[PDB]
């Protein structure tokens, strides 16, 4: 679990979105595993606007943050779940690091701000859904 709070918006993994998130829906993209809902309070998280490939993510299954090198956002094949059939997920970045399904939503940050949230991982892997291209989050 985990979410980004910026302005009048809440960014969550689409597969973890609640009934409240869907009744206050602003935008969703199944191919990215992202959903954005509107909120009654103002958020102060800062979204990074950069091409950083290094940062730190929160891993809830270890109660720890880990520094990682991560790939550029791209279409990567992801295996099936009760949430999705096997498919290409877009705007996804991989790093070598620990992750388990309940780790989805943990934030990845660089010196410029929030980069994305955990959404994948594998055998050692871990994947992050990028949010840096969502320029409208700031306005
Ligand atoms: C086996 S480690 C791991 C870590 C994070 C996530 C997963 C698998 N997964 C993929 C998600 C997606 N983005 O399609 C949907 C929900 C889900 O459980 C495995
Ligand atoms: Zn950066």
């Amino acid at each position: 679990s985990g979410a980004i709070y910026v302005g009048n918006y809440r960014v969550v993994n689409r597969h973890l979105a609640t009934h409240n998130d869907w009744a206050n829906l602003v935008w969703e993209d199944s191919s990215r595993d992202l959903l954005v809902s509107s909120t009654t309070a103002q958020g102060c998280d800062t979204i990074a606007r950069c091409d950083c490939q290094t940062g730190v993510y929160y891993c809830s299954s270890r109660r720890k943050h880990y520094p990682v090198s991560f790939s550029k956002p791209s279409l990567i094949f992801v295996e099936a779940s009760e949430y999705y059939p096997a498919r290409y997920q877009s705007h996804l970045m991989l790093a070598v690091g620990h992750s388990e399904p309940g780790d989805c939503g943990g934030i990845l940050r660089c010196q410029h701000g929030v980069v994305g949230i955990v959404s994948t991982g594998g055998n050692g892997l871990v994947g992050f859904a990028d949010v840096r291209d969502l320029l409208w989050l700031d306005e």
